RNA sequence: AUUCUGCGGAUUAUUUGGCAAAGGAAGCAUUGACACAUGCGCCAAU
RNA sequence: AUUGGCGCAUGUGUCAAUGCUUCCUUUGCCAAAUAAUCCGCAGAAU
């Protein structure tokens, strides 16, 4: 076994009878995932330490009282995906210590007198998939104190007040009740539970009545929690949720349920609802009396709920959710906004709109006018096929903090209008457009960004003066990363004293590094921890062009063509963290130059460059290894020598260094 | 110094100041040509008294004495174009009677006063060019007794007359250039005059319909065969505008670049004799059937961008309509590209029963597909050649082509075939000889495409995005005269060695840029190339070859040239060429080899002409390039670039370092 | 038979990653064709 | 000098060809996950 400190942990070990081998003193042991016979009730004296077992997914015919008495220090018996046809109250009669119950597939139909006469100690509590028919444990008041019963993919076709009232004084946290083929609540089917705040009806085939009447059983309740998934709510009224209003009601769910009808006021009885989710469904439309209702409600999910002849939500259908803070809607297919679509939400802070659109080609300045006096700091509009945005487009947007126009088709010019409004806006994700030519004023309104990315999005003219980013000083990450950027003079960057992290992944800046003088771009970024320069065409690393880099963490200079290493290229890197230098055309690795940065590396990586086996070149390399604990990844295979004939494919470590010097 | 060499001595470009003449004087020709010249010393000639011609032209020369022409009695050819000679007189050339090619083409001669050439009996070109002549006449009596090609082009004639035009009286020129000339009136019998007139090239001389028509009378009786007419204003024709000619023997007329929109109807009814024709790049209208009547001799003619544009917009889309050749019986090579029309007709071709060569290269624009019915009109034509490239074909259905029986060049290249080749595409191509078929958008074959014609020779299937090519048996597999098959920028996924299976006669092969890569594990190596004992060029330039499996170029004995470039081969396992003994060029460059053994590189090295391994990561070793090194200080096998090319990647005292300069005194 | 358990093997679909290659495009460099200039020296006719 | 013909050399632009670097897309193969279906060995439950 893995025989970790203390538990005991066997994984898989195809194992044969109950071992007893390893330690005696621990107080947990691992032997699900095994072949077993039975559980020898007597062959736990040699363990009489544990505290629990993972014995689950064993093929465990049925089980003696004595298991329980032989380890009086119990609290959790895991006993899932396990035989156990039938069972009684002898069972866990000396299990009083017992808190976690596990049964999930013994396919015990049924229940016979009190079983657990003698936990009072026991908390969760699984018997789903077991194949019980009813919920009745017994006729007299115990379980004193259960947080969690669990009864779900079972074969109960009803509640009764009588077959439920086995819990007095019995106070459920989370009650299980999902695939279960209900068809009927027997009235006072709840108020026999002593107090039951969270329930879950999933996959129970609930008819819009059977729900509008299953309510009125969950009144004068401590219920908090409700979900209803995968059901037939094909549509939904006032007089549903009806029954509700005499409770206190806190997350509803209604996902999944080809909702088609929202009725108007289907929620006017929650005035204490705070969540609601509507996810994946097939919701018509949203008239403004839709919402009325959730007074309360602070975080709403339209995640794919609408249908796919076009739905769309009109005006002031949000003006009652004066609360609400979390708007989602993802996965649609609404037209485009209208003037007054979010008018109301006035709490509102985070919106998400991604893949939402169908029509909404183009921003304008009218757009998200609705959003003016919502406290709106997150916006995500990536998967919209935005292509243009017009000037003053987010002027509303005041208090925008974290904007995101991803993976769209934007292909205009920033010109700086674009993001008049935006005073203290934090960061903009702009990545996978098809094109973004910028210019001098591109950013020169908004000075408060901190991230800006900017990968494939095919940026053209950031070599004009001054640079673009000129103004963007609290500017920390950069990312310029698949853009082919052509060139650029070193006036870029210019005074980004916090520039931190800076990606160049794959954007030929090939020959920028002799002719017309070496662009020693990354001029002071005193503060630059990461660079990437990945796959970037760099062929020769000049003289010093890393100089003052001295809080710089990581360099990746990866896919590149690079042999010619002039000694001190590494310099002030002397507190490097981790270098990358793979899949390049490196022969040899010497001191001067590799050297400063090994100094106090984490993890270096040089694999499949073609390496030489001689000592004017691996030989100061090939000691380091042997002698340094910079974690470096598949030093066994990816670092084989091409050359010379004798040393081809040979294991770069394995080289005896001991005829050097 | 001059080039000399050999009894012309060559003075290019030199500078020359004043003209040299040193020791080569046992020599017959002088370039002087190309330098600055003051004047032409006629004394300074007596130390070169043997050339026979001289390069002197593209000079600033003042003015000549007759003295350069006793100083060289053996003189042929007097070349003086370029120059400043503004004025001249009998006196200059009159000990020049030997002279056989005078040429005079930037001299700006305005006028020519008395008779120049009394004495000049042997001399033929005489090109006078150029020069501000504003006469022909050079004479009063009959002179220039064999005198074949009189250029006047480029200069300022308003006339010919049957005046002077007379100094020439048995006088029979081959060539009579009249270009550029502002010719507005040919007065009458001023042709008449001539001995006997064969050429002449009245090109950009501005000519009306009828100052054409007119001129055409006096062309009449005359020994005329040749024509041309390029660069006027014939912004139409008639039958009576060339009615003129008539009278006349005419071989070729050339009418290119004329803006000519009408051909009227028979307009050549009065050629029957016209062999050659050309209308290149004109707006012609159309074609009705009576158009050309008159040309029954007719052999060669083009219509090279000889349609008005298409309109699109406005529907003027030119065309020709049935029966329009009908008249050239004897036609035998058609040419009719850059041009606009619609599409064939069921009846266009009718009546070529000759036509041999036929070109429709970018001909036509809405011939998107080629029907059954399409080369209907070419039934009973002896076609030989036809070019279909550039006119967007994208489907050929079945029996395209049944009708040009006896077609062995056809070209269906450079346009958008997309669709699966069945074999029967080929239906009725009996005797074809090679079918260049390289640049379409797709072309999925079978099993079989080309069963229906085993007459091929070369098949060309370069950037088609071929498909299905590891199908069994070979789609080529009935393909046996074939010698010459290109599968090049393919990126041909993959194939098995069934292919190629009994090309006893593939000689060239071409697989630049098809990733064949990994085909050199997966069910062991593919033996592509079995047998092809008489394959001579085989080309696997970039092709992903990483490793060069052991003798898959066994029994290959006649193979004359392998190209491997651009791939990634260090691993060569000894023996990989050991048949190539013939081999005569190995190319390897561009590749990722470390070291060069005598087991691998040396059977093909043996009688080899000319090797290229230049730029590969070389390691200055002696377990590598020592037998290396070697061979290329002893053997004269041609290697290009040794000198820069050939450079050492490693160890680090031998980088960058000329492979050549590796004294390999210290091993072995 | 219906199913639970452990271990191993197979096929398909979707997603990703790597390698090789193709097409198109971008930046840089080289070469050749041509066109519009310039400076130097020499000349020619006014 | 006005206009022109030469000789040498230096410019810009357009077009085309070639080479290096890179990017986007696609194709072949391979690897890893996830899911669906299946098959073999071993023990078992009603
Ligand atoms: C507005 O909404 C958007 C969606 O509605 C938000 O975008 C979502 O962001 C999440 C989180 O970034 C994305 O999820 C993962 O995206 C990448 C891509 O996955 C890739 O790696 C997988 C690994 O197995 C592959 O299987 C995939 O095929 C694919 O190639 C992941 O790489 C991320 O995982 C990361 O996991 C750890 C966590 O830090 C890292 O260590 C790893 O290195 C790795 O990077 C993401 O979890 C999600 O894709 C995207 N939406 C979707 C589903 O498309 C958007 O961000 C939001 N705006 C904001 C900022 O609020
Ligand atoms: C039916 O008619 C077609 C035209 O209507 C004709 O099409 C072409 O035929 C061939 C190609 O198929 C072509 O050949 C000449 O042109 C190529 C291309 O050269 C290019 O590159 C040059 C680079 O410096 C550039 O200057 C040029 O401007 C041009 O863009 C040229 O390479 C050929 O010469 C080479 O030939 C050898 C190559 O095998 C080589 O070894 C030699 O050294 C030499 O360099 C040719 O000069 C024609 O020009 C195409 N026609 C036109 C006008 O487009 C079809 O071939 C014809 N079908 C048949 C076969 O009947
Ligand atoms: C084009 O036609 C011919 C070219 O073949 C040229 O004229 C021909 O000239 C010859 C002799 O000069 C003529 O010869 C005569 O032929 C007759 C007919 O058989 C014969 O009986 C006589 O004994 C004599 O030999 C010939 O007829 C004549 N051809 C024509 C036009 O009929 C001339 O170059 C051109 N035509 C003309 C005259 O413009
Ligand atoms: C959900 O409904 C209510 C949310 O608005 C809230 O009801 C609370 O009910 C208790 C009843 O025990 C009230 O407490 C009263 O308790 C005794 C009654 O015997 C009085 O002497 C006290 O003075 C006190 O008023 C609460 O006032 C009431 N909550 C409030 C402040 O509105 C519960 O959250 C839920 N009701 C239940 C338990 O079903
Ligand atoms: C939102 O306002 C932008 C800034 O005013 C505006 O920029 C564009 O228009 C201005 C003129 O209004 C251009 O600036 C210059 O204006 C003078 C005359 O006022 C012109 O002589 C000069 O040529 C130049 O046009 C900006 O250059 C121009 N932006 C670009 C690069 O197109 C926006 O147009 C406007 N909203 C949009 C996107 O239309
Ligand atoms: C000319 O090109 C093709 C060559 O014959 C020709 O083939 C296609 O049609 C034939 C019948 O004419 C198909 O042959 C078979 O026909 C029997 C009919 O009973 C089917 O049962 C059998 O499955 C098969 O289809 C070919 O399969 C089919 N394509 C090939 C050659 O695989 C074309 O029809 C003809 N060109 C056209 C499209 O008119
Ligand atoms: C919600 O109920 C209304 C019925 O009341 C009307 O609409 C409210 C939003 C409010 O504005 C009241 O003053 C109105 O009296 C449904 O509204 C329309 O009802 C008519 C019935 O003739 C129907 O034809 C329309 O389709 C409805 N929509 C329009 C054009 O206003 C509304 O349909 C109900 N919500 C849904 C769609 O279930
Ligand atoms: C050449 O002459 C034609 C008429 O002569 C021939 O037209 C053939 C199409 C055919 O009928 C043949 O038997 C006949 O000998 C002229 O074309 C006609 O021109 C008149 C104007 O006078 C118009 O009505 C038509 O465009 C056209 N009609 C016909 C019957 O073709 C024309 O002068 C010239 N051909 C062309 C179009 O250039
Ligand atoms: C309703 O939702 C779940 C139980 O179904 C609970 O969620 C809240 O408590 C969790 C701690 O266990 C937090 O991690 C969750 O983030 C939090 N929900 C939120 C605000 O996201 C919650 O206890 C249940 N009912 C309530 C509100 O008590
Ligand atoms: C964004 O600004 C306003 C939105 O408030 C748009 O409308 C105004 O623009 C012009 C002002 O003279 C006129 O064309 C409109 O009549 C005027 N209307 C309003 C709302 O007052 C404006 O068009 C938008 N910007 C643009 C032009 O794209
Ligand atoms: C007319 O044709 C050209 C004029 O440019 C010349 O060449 C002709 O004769 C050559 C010798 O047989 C052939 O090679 C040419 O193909 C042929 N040209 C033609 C007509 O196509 C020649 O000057 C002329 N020939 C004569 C005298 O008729
Ligand atoms: C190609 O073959 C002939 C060539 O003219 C076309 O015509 C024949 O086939 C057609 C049958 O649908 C009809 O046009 C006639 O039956 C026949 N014509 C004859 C010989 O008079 C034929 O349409 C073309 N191929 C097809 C059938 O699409
Ligand atoms: C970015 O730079 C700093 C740090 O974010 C911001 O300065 C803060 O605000 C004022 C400066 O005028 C002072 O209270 C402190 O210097 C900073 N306070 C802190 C620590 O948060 C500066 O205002 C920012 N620039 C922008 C986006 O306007
Ligand atoms: C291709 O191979 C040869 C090429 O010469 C062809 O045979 C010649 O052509 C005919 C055959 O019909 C004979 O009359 C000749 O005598 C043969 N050449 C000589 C003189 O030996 C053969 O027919 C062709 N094969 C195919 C399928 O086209
Ligand atoms: C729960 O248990 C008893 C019944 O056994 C019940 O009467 C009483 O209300 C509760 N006692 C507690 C735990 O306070
Ligand atoms: C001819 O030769 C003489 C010999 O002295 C030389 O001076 C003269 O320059 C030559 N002719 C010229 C001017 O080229
Ligand atoms: C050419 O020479 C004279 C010119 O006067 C002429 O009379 C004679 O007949 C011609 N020669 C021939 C062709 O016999
Ligand atoms: C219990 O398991 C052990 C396995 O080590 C075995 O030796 C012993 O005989 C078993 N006892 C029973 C129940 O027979």
């Amino acid at each position: 076994c893995t025989v970790r400190y203390n538990v005991a942990d066997c994984s898989h070990l195809k194992l044969t009878h109950i071992p007893d081998d390893l330690p005696s003193n621990i107080t947990v042991l691992n032997l699900t995932h095994n072949q077993l016979r039975r559980l020898p009730p007597t062959n736990f004296t040699r363990y009489s330490q544990l505290a629990i077992l993972d014995a689950g997914f064993n093929s465990i015919s049925k089980l003696e009282p004595e298991l329980c008495q032989i380890l009086p220090l119990l609290k959790v018996l895991n006993l899932q995906h396990n035989e156990l046809s039938q069972i009684s109250d002898q069972t866990f009669v000396f299990c009083t210590n017992l808190t976690e119950l596990d049964l999930m597939s013994n396919s015990i139909h049924k229940i016979k007198s009190n079983p657990f006469k003698n936990q009072k100690n026991l908390i969760k509590l699984d018997l789903s998939h077991n194949g019980l028919s009813s919920t009745k444990l017994g006729t007299g008041v115990q379980l004193e104190n259960l947080q969690e019963l669990l009864l779900a993919k079972n074969k109960i076709l009803a509640l009764r007040s009588e077959e439920l009232e086995f819990l007095g004084n019995s106070s459920l946290r989370k009650l299980d009740l999902s695939s279960n083929p209900l068809k009927e609540f027997s009235p006072g089917c709840f108020q026999t539970i002593g107090k039951l705040f969270a329930l879950l009806l999933n996959n129970a085939q609930l008819n819009p009545h059977l729900t509008e009447k299953l309510c009125w059983e969950l009144s004068n309740t401590s219920i908090q929690n409700l979900s209803l998934a995968n059901n037939q709510l094909l549509a939904t009224s006032e007089s549903t949720f009806s029954g509700l209003k005499w409770t206190n009601l806190t997350q509803l769910d209604l996902s999944y349920n080809n909702l088609h009808d929202v009725g108007n006021g289907s929620f006017s009885y929650l005035p204490s609802l705070r969540y609601l989710s509507l996810e994946y469904n097939n919701i018509q439309r949203l008239s403004p009396r839709s919402f009325y209702g959730l007074s309360n409600l602070r975080y709403l999910s339209l995640k794919r709920a609408f249908t796919k002849s076009h739905p769309n939500i009109d005006d002031f259908s949000f003006q009652w959710l004066k609360y609400l803070e979390y708007l989602n809607m993802d996965d649609n297919n609404i037209p485009s906004t209208k003037s007054n679509t979010f008018t109301g939400l006035v709490s509102l802070k985070y919106l998400s709109l991604s893949k939402t659109f169908t029509s909404l080609q183009t921003l304008t300045n009218e757009t998200f006018v609705s959003l003016a006096h919502s406290p709106l700091l997150t916006l995500n509009l990536t998967k919209n096929h935005i292509s243009k945005i017009a000037n003053g487009t987010f002027s509303w947007l005041g208090q925008l903090r974290i904007l995101d126009l991803g993976l769209n088709e934007i292909e205009q010019k920033l010109s700086g209008q674009e993001w008049r409004g935006l005073r203290n806006i934090f960061e903009i994700y702009l990545s996978y457009n098809k094109y973004l030519q910028l210019s001098t004023s591109s950013f020169a309104l908004v000075p408060s960004l901190q991230r800006l990315m900017l990968r494939r999005v095919a940026l053209k003219n950031v070599d004009i003066s001054p640079s673009p980013f000129r103004p963007l000083r609290n500017l920390t990450i950069l990312d310029l990363s698949n853009n082919n950027i052509a060139n650029i003079n070193e006036d870029l960057l210019e005074g980004l004293e916090n520039l931190e992290i800076l990606d160049f992944q794959h954007n030929n800046l090939a020959r920028l590094w002799n002719p017309g003088g070496p662009v020693n771009f990354l001029k002071g970024l005193s503060h630059l921890h990461i660079l990437n320069l990945e796959s970037n065409g760099l062929d020769e690393i000049p003289v010093g062009v890393f100089k003052n880099l001295f809080e710089l963490k990581s360099i990746n200079l990866g896919l590149n063509n690079l042999n010619k290493l002039e000694p001190f290229i590494f310099d002030d890197q002397t507190s490097l963290r981790s270098l990358n230098l793979q899949k390049n055309l490196i022969t040899s690795v010497e001191k001067d130059v590799f050297g400063p940065p090994f100094q106090n590396l984490n993890s270096l990586d040089m694999r499949f460059n073609p390496f030489d086996c001689t000592c004017e070149s691996i030989s100061w390399f090939v000691n380091w290894i042997n002698q340094t604990h910079t974690n470096i990844s598949e030093l066994s295979t990816h670092y084989l020598c091409n050359t010379p004939h004798h040393y081809y494919g040979f294991p770069l470590k394995l080289f005896d260094t001991s005829s050097c010097k």
